[PDB]
C-alpha cells in the first residue's frame, strides 16, 4: 500500500507529531512525480 501507508506508517508507532513535519516535505516535491 504504497497509496495508502500514510495512514499505516502512524498506526504501529506514535511518530504522527513529526510526521506533519516529514509529510510536508516528502510530499512538496509532488511536482517531479
Amino acid at each position: 500500500g504504497f497509496f495508502a501507508l500514510i495512514p499505516k506508517i502512524i498506526s504501529s508507532p506514535l511518530f504522527k507529531t513529526l510526521l506533519s513535519a516529514v509529510g510536508s516535505a516528502l510530499s512538496s516535491s509532488g511536482g517531479q512525480e
